């Protein structure tokens, strides 16, 4: 299924870099904003991504809000908008 | 259900004007350039997208725009902030 991670930071580009690096290790790529998606893997993979983030000592003081969710009915409106 | 709109722009700026149109159909910016509405249906999302479409300049200045349903919305803030 399609899993997604979205967050709010308080820190910038470096933190976004280091978080993106941890998430890339589990197939989560920045798609549209501060939204990281993985269209392939399951919940165990999402949970390993979230454990890997926890490991980063500084993330608890830089992340205000972090959401993970399943995306369904992923739909492209780019053409619907470009007329 | 929970619906969301995510986009990539090229040219806070006109995030204001898109956000204003989307706020009219209950879509609020929640986490980045991600606008969410927990409440309404596909018809509401549809007229939100028509409302964007009518903006003259949005064709030049949107590269990618997705809409989708969110399920299993989960809060990992406590999970992380330990």
């Amino acid at each position: 299924a399609m899993y997604a991670i979205a967050f709010n930071l308080v820190v910038v580009q470096e933190a976004y870099t280091d978080i993106g690096a941890v998430l890339a290790k589990f197939g989560f790529v920045r798609t549209q904003g501060s939204l990281y998606t993985n269209m392939n893997e399951d919940m165990a993979n999402l949970f390993q991504a979230m454990n890997a983030l926890k490991q980063l000592a500084w993330i608890s003081q830089s992340v205000r809000d972090i959401r993970a969710f399943r995306i369904e009915q992923w739909s492209d409106f780019t053409d619907f908008i470009r007329n």
